This record gives C-alpha cells, structure tokens and sequence, in this order.
C-alpha cells in the first residue's frame, strides 16, 4: 500500500525545482528589469449620446450593441456632427468610455488652439467626431464568434454614421465639402483586431475605412488559443494583408489606401506581450509602422494597457497626429497614403530610423542672407561650432561652417545639437540654422529631431509634474552626400543679450563615430562588453552589438563618469537605446547605468521579415560634450535574474498545454504498469517512475523536432528554432512537474476535506437524529454549451473520487485502492482540459444576461466515461499486446501533441482528449 500522498525524494526535489523556477521567474518579471512609470492622469468633462435611431433594423446585433457619441461638456452642446469621423473600438473587457481622454483633447485643441487658424481651416482641418461602441464589456479574446458579431456591427455603424452626415438635422457643416466615405478607426487591445476583420467581412463597403491607428493590438498572433475561431480569424486577416500586399499591382491590392500603425506599450504592458504587435510580416514599410511609446517624441515612456489610452503625453501625440492627416475636401476625410504615412512617421517616429525622409536640403530657398556678403563669420573647415552661450556680441549675428566638398571617400555626417529652439521660417527666435548656397538660405526647422534633454538634474526622459518638464533639446543630422549642393551651413545668433544656450555643430567621419562590436551570444553572456570610446570622438557616436538580437535576454549597461576638467559639460551624457525592426528606442538621459531590455526576435511571432543587411541587432547612440577632453567607457553584461522574467510574459501560455504532456505520460506509465502487473499504481508514484525514464527521453525528442515563405514556422513548441533556446525545453519541462504535482497534491487535499465534511455533516445528524446520474447526463446532452456540462461531469469525477477514497479508507483492498488511483489519475486529466474550456463558460454566462454534431460528440466520450465509473467498474487489464499498444501509442501521442501543437492550437486538445476518452469506454466495454 502506498498513500496516494507519498512522494518519492527525487520527484519531490525536481517538483519544488519547477515551483521554485516558476516563483523565480513569476517574481523578476514583476521586479527585475522593469521601465519607469512616467504616465500622466489626464483630467476631462465626460458625456456620451447614445446614438438610438442605429436599431434592430439596421442590425440585429442593435439589440446587444449600442453607438455612443463623445460630446466634451463645455466645448459640444449638440449632438450634431460638424467634423470628420473617428471610431474608437474598446478592447476585450473594455469600455466605451476608454475613449474619454483621446476624445478629450481633441476636443479641447480645436476649441483652444486649430478654430482661430484659417490656414488649417482653409487646408481642410476640421473637428473629429468620436463614436464610441459598447460592446458590453464582452471578451473576444475567448470567444471567436463574438470577434465576428462586432466586426459586422462595426461595418453597419460605419454605414450608419456616414448618413448622419448627409442628414441636416443632425449635420452642421459646410456646403462645398464633400459628403464623408471614410471613419478613421483607432483600435484599443482586440479592437485593433476587430477593426482589421472588418475589412474581410461580407458587409464591408469598398473604401469605409483607409487609416487604422491601434494601440497595444496582437497584430502578430493570437494572445490565447483557447477559441478555435479566434485561430482561424487571425489565419484569414493576416492572409489577407499580406496576400493583398503581395500584389504587384495596385489595382488588385484591396488593401492600397489602407495604412495601419501598430503603437505598443512595451515593457509595463502585461495584458498584451508588445511582440504580438508587430505589423512588420502583415504590412509593407510604405503602408505602416510598429512603434513602441518609448520612441514617440513628447512621451519617452513604456505605458501599461489601459495608460496608452489615459496619458497626457500620449493624447497630445495621436491627436496632433490625427489633425495633421485630416481634409474635410477629400471623400475620404483625410490626406492620401503616402502624405499621411509622412504626418505619422513625423509625430510617432524620432527621426533618426532610416525609413524618414529629410526635405529641407532640396526645400526651396526661403531666406535672403545679404549680410554675409562681409566675410566676418566663415569658419575654417574641420574647425567644430561650439557656442557655451548665445547673444554675447550684442547684435544678430552669424556663424557660417562650410559644407565639405562631395570627394569624400568615407561617410560623413554634418550634426548639430542645440537646447534652444531653432526657429521656423516667418518667425524670429534666438538661433536660426540654414544650409546657405553663395545667399540663397533653406531654413532646416522642418528636418529637426526632438531628443530629451539630458542636463546633470534629469532622471527621466518623462517627467510626471507638467511644471517640471525640461524642455526638449534640438537636433540636426544630414548625410553629407544630400547637403552638398549647399556650400555653408549657417547658425544665425539672433540673441543680443547674454543668454544660456548651447550650439555644437561638426561634421564627422562616419568611422570616427560609428563602432560595431562582433562578440559571439556566448561570449557577451560570459564576459559582457568593455568599450572605450577615445576622448576626441565626435559629439554623437555610436556602437552596434549586432549579436543582441533576442527580446529574452536583458543586459545593464554602465557608462562612465565623463569628468570635465576645468569647464562643466554643456549637456549630460544622453543614450538611446535602439532596434531597427520594431522600431523600439530607449533614451536614458544623464546615463551612468541603465537597463537594456529589448522587444527584439520573440518566440513566437512571424520570423522578421527585415532582412537588413547591417543594421542589425542593438545600437546604442551616446552623446556627450565633446569639448571635455576625456575619454569615457562603455560597458555591456547581462543580467540574469532579469533576463529570466523576461520568459514570463512569453511562455505565459504554455501552461495550457504543457502541463497535459506530463499527465499524459504518467498515466501513460500507470496503465502500463497495471497491465504487466495488475496494480494501478499512484500518480506520484507514476511520476517517479517516469522521471527516470519517459518524461526525459520525451523531453529529449521534443528537442530533436525543433532542431530538424511560411510565416507559421514558429509557431509549434518553444517558438523558435535557434539552438541557443532549447534550454527552455528543460525549464518548461521541469515548471510543469513541479505545477502538475502540486495540482496532484490539491486534489488530493479537495477529496479529503469534502470526505472530513460529509463524515462530520453524518456526525452531526447521526448523533442528533443512479437517478441523479441519469438526470445529470440527460441535462448534460440536452440544451447546454458542451463547455457546462464538462464541468459539471469534472464535478461527477469528485464525486466518485471522494465515495472511491471513502471505501479506500474503510476497506484497505488492494482493489480499492487501484480504483481511488485510477479515478483520480481521469479527474486528473480532466482537471487539465478546464484550463482551454472553463473561458467559453464566462462569456456563455455573462451574454445570456443581455438574452443572447459537435455539441454532442465532444462531451459525450466524457459523460459515458464520468458514468462508467460511477458504477464502480475499473479498467480491464489489457490480441493482449496489440490492445495494450494502443492504449500506450493513444497516450504518448497525447503528450507529443500537447507539447508541439498546444500554444497555437490549444483548442484541439479539448478533442484530443475526447478521442482517449471514448478510447477508455471501449475498453470498459470489452470486459
Ligand atoms: C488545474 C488546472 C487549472 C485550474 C482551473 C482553471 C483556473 C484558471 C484557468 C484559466 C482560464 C480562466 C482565467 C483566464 C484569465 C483571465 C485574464 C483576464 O481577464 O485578465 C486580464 C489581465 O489580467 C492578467 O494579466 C491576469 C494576471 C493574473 C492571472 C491569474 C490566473 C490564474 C492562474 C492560477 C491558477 C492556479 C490553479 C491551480 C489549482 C486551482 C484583464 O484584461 P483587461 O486589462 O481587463 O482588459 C483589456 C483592456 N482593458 C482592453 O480594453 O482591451
Ligand atoms: C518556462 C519559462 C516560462 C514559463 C514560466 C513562467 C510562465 C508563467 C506560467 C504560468 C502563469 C502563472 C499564473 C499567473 C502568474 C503571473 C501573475 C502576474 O505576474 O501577474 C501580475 C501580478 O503579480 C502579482 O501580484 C504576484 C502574484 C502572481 C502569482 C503568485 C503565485 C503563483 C502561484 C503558482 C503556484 C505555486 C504553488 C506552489 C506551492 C509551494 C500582474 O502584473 P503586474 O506586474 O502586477 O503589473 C504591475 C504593473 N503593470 C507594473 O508596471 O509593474
Ligand atoms: C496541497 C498544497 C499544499 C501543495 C503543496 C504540496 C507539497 C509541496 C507538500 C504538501 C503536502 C506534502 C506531503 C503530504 C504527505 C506526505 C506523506 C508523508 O508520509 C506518508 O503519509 C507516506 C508514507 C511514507 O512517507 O513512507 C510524508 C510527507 C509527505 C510526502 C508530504 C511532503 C511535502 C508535500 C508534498
Ligand atoms: C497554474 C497552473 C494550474 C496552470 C496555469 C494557468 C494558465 C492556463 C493561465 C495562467 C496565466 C494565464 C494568462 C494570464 C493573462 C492573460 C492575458 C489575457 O489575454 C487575452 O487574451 C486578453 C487580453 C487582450 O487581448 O485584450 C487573457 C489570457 C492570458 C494569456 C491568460 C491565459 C491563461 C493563463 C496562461
Ligand atoms: C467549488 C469547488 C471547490 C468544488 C467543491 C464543491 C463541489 C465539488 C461539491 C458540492 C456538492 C458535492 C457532492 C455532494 C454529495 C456527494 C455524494 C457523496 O457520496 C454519497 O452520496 C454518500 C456516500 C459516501 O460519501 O460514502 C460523494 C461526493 C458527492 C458527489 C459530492 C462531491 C463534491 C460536490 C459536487
């Protein structure tokens, strides 16, 4: 007799190894490596108009859904549309009132700010009208068909809105403006999938929908398997993108006017991993981008799901964004494709990725520079600008640098880095800079890039308190080749009394500036990086480690002091951290130590599709007082416990499913050993004995699949095929034999403490004082979402596992206790399939409050098995060889499936299981 509560020493040591990895890893993914929090609340008068003329005639999903408009108190007193409109789809369990801060502002910048202009008037800006939708908090995520309802919805609600345009009771706007064909959808969490679904659907109207800003969306895959429907959507939406862009005709692309921005929230988004939100395999360059909010100028801060849509710094960026993309002259409320993605890569993009367009060199001429006919401020060649203050002279003066000749055999880059704002052109300000053709001036306002101002009293590229913001340092960067037409680049002091400012402009050699490190994965992970970066380096240079490429490693990087002698540092040390692929960039201002973790190469999305030839990998830029004379160093280690975290957010999926390929195999050792034996042994003796043997060698094989034009070629076991990773399949392995013992054990304690009170409920009216199995299965077949009556069989299998240890207790046979085994090991089982069906229940629920074959054949092999053994009849032992071959294949077949096949097509193993099921009844059925 053995306890089912023993534990042998060496499973017991490899279970609390897993318990103890994964409260390692569940611990430094909430402490370890984490972004600082630089959101700010935003504050705003909020009312919705239920728009209820949309009813059951325009759809029958009206009934269940509604249509509300965003009216800001004090600034819309009607109900009336007088601009272009925007639809803003909430996410899963997300409200339509997300909406209030987005709406907010851009509510409050047309009344403060855009209403006065006449230009932007005149160009066609108009105001934007936010339509909200109420979903009634529903989850689509779990729920494949609910994803396709408010997708259909949606394309009526986009039909209806128009014609609430062409309608003068509810329209008030101008006559010469063209009657509205387009909403722009801003999509938050699944509703960036909502929104993409829409343009495959039956109801779609040709050209409703050409811009699509989503925020924190699983573009890339699914974040749960659990629905199948959910899986197909995703097939048949990512399909479409990229078939429909792969058309080398513009006219057979349905999807050429489309432009979709994927925004991410990055690290502190633990909802969503921001991997999923890469758009890189579904859209081309010129048609969207994937930005991370740490990139974004004006918001330099990871935000969490629900911060991308209640942020001050980010509110400001989309609508700005959006009233720059919007011609009320136009159909389709908006600027075409290719001046639209312009306007988005300007507001969401640093300037420094190399997909951005500089226009100034080749701008025409807007300055007439006649003072510099005098030859007072021309400047020796390699001789660099540095100007510790502006306006010492007293009079608008001039410092004119000369553009080098085009001989140049190397890369050479003209860069300047200003605090103070250059100035736009009509416009008189303190510095002024121009690239001058000898004369003929083009202000460079246009091509300035944002960075965050790093001085010796910042700690954050964000600051939380509007009061104490820094204000944001200017910057300048031109190849050489584009300006050589030009002939001097002229900074124009325009100050006249002694003022703090700083200008340093240079032109530099691309080598000088430019570092590349090439040290193997093992070696960084071994030794880290030392690099020092000479004293007379030029004010921005930059080193690529083209080996990091991996979102699972994270690293510290520690930047020396840059002591000055003498003089202090103009500015302080600035670092941006930065991938080409994702576009995700870090700025570190005022860097001593920093944490580089990177969204780069993720473990289960589409490969990058890139393919960049040298940039690649991570780079770091560092921009320092050049003027100091001193040399500074660089160092790059990795961080361990940090980089362990970095799992959870990636596998936190993979205990749908793993943890059904260990039961598999133990249940797949108990059923051999009882057929050679006779004795149905423990499950925790079962997983002693196949710790030694099946549950390594599985492991083993699991690893030789991986290692033996298709964008789903990560998507089975681990995700990834490099050989670097398959250290996970152990890590996986061993979590799971630690949580499926523990689950073991709580079963156990479940059985026991119902069987402590039925014996003392049998006390205390001792003392003091088949038909329901039939009706169950009647129930369970008849009228029911399958999912419901697996668990209330899953609460039939306690029952018996509770009368079977009753009996087990009383009568101590060697019978009885292979019954309380075997039963437990099956409700065991079945406790693992919860996990991928339990989801369809709470939708099921909650969308019958609101009044809203395979519902046989998967729950029946289950509801004949929970019976079967409510008779108390066990297993016949297992033509011998042959039947007990079976059994053996059908449960090792399980546990490869379940490790393979189990994060993307979770939903199958619901049917996997059925199969083993039925297979079980046959068996019961032999004898
Ligand atoms: C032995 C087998 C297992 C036992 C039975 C099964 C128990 C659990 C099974 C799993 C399936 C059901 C639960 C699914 C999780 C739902 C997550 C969720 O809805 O929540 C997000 C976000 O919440 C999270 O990130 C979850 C973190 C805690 C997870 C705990 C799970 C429990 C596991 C331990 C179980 C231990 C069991 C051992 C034995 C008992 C909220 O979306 P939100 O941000 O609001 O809206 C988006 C946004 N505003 C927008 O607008 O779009
Ligand atoms: C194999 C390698 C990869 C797989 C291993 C790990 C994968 C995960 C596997 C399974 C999932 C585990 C279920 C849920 C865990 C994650 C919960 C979590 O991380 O969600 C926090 C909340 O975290 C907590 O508050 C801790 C509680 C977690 C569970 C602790 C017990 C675990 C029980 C396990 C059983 C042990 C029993 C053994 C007995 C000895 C929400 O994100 P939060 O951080 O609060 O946001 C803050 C904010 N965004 C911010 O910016 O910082
Ligand atoms: C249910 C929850 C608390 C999950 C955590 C489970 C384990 C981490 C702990 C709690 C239950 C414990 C077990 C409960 C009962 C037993 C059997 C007990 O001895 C027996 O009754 C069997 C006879 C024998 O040991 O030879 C020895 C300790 C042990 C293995 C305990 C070892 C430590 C265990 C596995
Ligand atoms: C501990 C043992 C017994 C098993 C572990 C249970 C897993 C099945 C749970 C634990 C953590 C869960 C995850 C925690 C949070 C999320 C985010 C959330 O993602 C969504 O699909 C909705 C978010 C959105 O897209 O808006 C809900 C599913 C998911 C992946 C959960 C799926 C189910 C998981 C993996
Ligand atoms: C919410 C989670 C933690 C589940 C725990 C609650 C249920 C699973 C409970 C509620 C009622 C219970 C049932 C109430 C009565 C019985 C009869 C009992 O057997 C008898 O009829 C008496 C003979 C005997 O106990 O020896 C076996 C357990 C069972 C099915 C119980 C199994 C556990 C049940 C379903």
């Amino acid at each position: 007799w053995r306890s089912p509560w023993a534990i042998s020493v060496f499973a017991f040591v490899t279970s609390l190894l897993g318990i103890g990895l994964l409260l390692a890893v569940i611990h430094s993914s909430v402490t370890r490596q984490i972004d600082p929090k630089g959101c700010r609340m935003s504050y705003m008068r909020p009312s919705y108009a239920k728009l209820s003329d949309f009813d059951t005639e325009h759809t029958r999903l009206a009934s269940k859904y509604s249509l509300y408009l965003y009216r800001e108190q004090g600034i819309d007193h009607d109900v009336k549309v007088r601009g272009v409109p925007v639809l803003f789809i909430p996410g899963n369990a997300g409200s339509y009132k997300q909406v209030r801060p987005i709406a907010a502002e851009a509510a409050n910048y047309f009344h403060d700010v855009l209403q006065h202009d006449e230009a932007a008037l005149r160009a066609g800006v108009r105001s934007l009208d936010f339509f909200t939708v109420d979903f009634n908090e529903d989850i689509t995520a779990f729920h494949g068909q609910t994803l396709l309802d408010q997708a259909e919805y949606l394309n009526e609600a986009i039909r209806y809105i128009l014609s609430l345009y062409l309608d003068p009771r509810v329209s008030e706007r101008d006559p010469d403006l063209p009657d509205p064909t387009s909403v722009i959808v801003l999509g938050h969490s699944m509703g960036g999938i909502v929104a993409r679904t829409m343009l495959i659907m039956p109801n779609y109207q040709h050209n409703s929908i050409n811009t699509i800003i989503t925020m924190s969306a699983p573009h890339a895959r699914p974040p749960v398997s659990f629905d199948g429907q959910i899986v197909q959507t995703y097939k048949d939406i990512n399909n479409y993108w990229r078939h429909a862009y792969s058309q080398k005709w513009a006219n057979d692309n349905p999807l050429w006017h489309v432009t979709l921005v994927s925004i991410a929230g990055g690290g502190l988004d633990t909802v969503v991993p921001s991997d999923y939100a890469s758009i890189e395999s579904l859209v081309p360059d010129t048609h969207g981008f994937t930005v991370f909010t740490s990139t974004i100028p004006n918001v330099w801060t990871s935000m969490d799901h629900q911060a991308i849509l209640w942020c001050d710094q980010f509110r400001k960026v989309i609508i700005r964004a959006l009233f720059d993309i919007v011609d009320v002259h136009r159909a389709s409320q908006t600027k075409p494709r290719a001046q639209r993605m312009r306007v988005f890569k300007k507001w969401f993009l640093s300037g420094m990725e190399t997909v951005a367009e500089k226009i100034a060199p080749t701008s025409d001429p807007t300055t007439l520079l006649i003072v510099d006919d005098k030859s007072d401020s021309i400047t020796a060649e390699g001789e660099r600008l540095v100007l510790r203050e502006l306006g010492t002279q007293g009079s608008v003066r001039a410092h004119l640098m000369p553009i080098p000749p085009p001989g140049s055999p190397e890369l050479k880059r003209f860069t300047l880095l200003t605090d103070t704002k250059l100035d736009k052109p009509g416009e008189n300000g303190k510095l002024e800079v121009m690239f001058c053709s000898v004369l003929a001036c083009t202000n460079v306002a246009p091509d300035v890039i944002t960075l965050p101002a790093s001085t010796r009293f910042a700690r954050f590229p964000f600051s939380v308190r509007k009061e104490a913001e820094i204000p944001p340092f200017s910057y300048l960067e031109y190849v050489l080749d584009d300006i050589s037409e030009h002939q001097f680049v002229a900074v124009i002091e325009k100050a006249t009394i002694p003022t703090p400012g700083f200008v340093i402009a240079e032109f530099s050699d691309h080598s000088n500036s430019h570092h590349t490190r090439h040290i193997g994965l093992r070696n960084l992970l071994t030794f880290g990086i030392s690099l020092r970066l000479p004293s007379n380096r030029p004010m921005m240079s930059e080193v690529r480690i083209p080996s990091v490429k991996s979102s699972l490693l994270a690293y510290n990087l520690r930047i020396s002091a840059l002591e000055c002698s003498g003089r202090k540092d103009l500015f302080a040390p600035l670092v941006r951290q930065y991938l080409a692929e994702p576009y995700e960039s870090k700025y570190f201002v005022n860097a001593r130590q920093a944490a580089v973790s990177l969204h780069g190469v993720a473990p289960y999305v589409p490969p990058p599709m890139s393919r960049e030839p040298e940039a690649e990998g991570l780079a770091f830029q560092l921009w320092t007082d050049p003027t100091c004379n001193s040399s500074i160093q660089v160092d790059l280690t990795v961080d361990v416990m940090g980089s362990l975290g970095k799992l959870y957010m990636r596998y936190r999926t993979v205990f749908a499913a793993f943890p059904l390929f260990i039961v598999s195999l133990v249940l797949r050792k108990q059923f051999q050993v009882y057929d050679s034996t006779g004795s149905f042994i423990t499950f925790a003796e079962g997983l002693d004995l196949s710790l030694r043997q099946s549950i390594p060698v599985m492991l083993i094989v699991l690893a030789a699949l991986t290692l033996s034009t298709n964008f789903h070629q990560n998507d089975l076991l681990i995700g990834t095929q490099d050989p670097f990773f398959l250290f996970l399949i152990p890590l996986i392995g061993i979590i799971c034999v630690g949580v499926c013992t523990v689950v073991n054990y709580i079963a156990l304690s479940l059985t026991r403490l119902i069987s402590v009170v039925i014996s003392f409920i049998g006390f205390l009216t001792v003392r003091f004082g088949m038909i329901t199995t039939a009706v169950l299965l009647f129930l369970v077949s008849t009228m029911i979402p399958y999912q419901l009556a697996y668990l209330v069989a899953c609460l039939v299998q306690l029952g018996t596992l509770v009368r079977a240890q009753r009996i087990s207790s009383e009568l101590r046979s060697p019978a009885n206790s292979n019954f309380h085994n075997y039963v437990h090991s099956i409700f065991i089982l079945m406790l693992w399939i919860l996990p991928i069906n339990l989801p369809t229940l709470v939708v099921w629920m909650h969308n019958l409050s609101v009044h809203w074959h395979h519902n046989v054949f998967s729950i029946m092999p289950f509801i004949l098995l929970v019976e079967t053994h409510t008779t108390g009849q066990m297993i016949p032992r297992t033509c011998c060889v042959l039947l007990r071959h079976i059994t053996s294949i059908l449960l090792l077949s399980l546990a490869l499936y379940a490790a393979v096949y189990g994060v993307s097509y979770a939903y199958t193993l619901h049917q996997f299981v059925n199969l083993f099921a039925f297979w079980l009844v046959m068996v019961h059925s032999t004898a």
